């Protein structure tokens, strides 16, 4: 049912979902606000840290 | 139709979305790893800063 899909390190039902935004950034969420903007390096994958 | 809701400074359609985790601190998201974790002080409307 194409419906599980693998995360970071476990299981969900959603993919991992990556925001773009106008400034060139790359967020979690619409809102600049919150997010976390994403980085990479050293390992891919990338994670928010 | 009950579909436009004050923010901060800007008309939105959606509410003030606030989530509440286990280990008691508030995120804007659902996960832990994003959100930039909700404070309050000195002004109210728990600002993100």
């Amino acid at each position: 049912a194409d419906t599980a899909y693998m995360s970071n390190g476990v299981l969900s039902d959603t993919p991992p979902t990556y925001y773009a935004q106008a400034d060139g950034s790359i967020t979690t969420t619409e809102d600049a606000a919150a997010g976390k903007l994403v980085y990479k390096g050293s390992d891919g994958k990338l994670t928010t840290d």
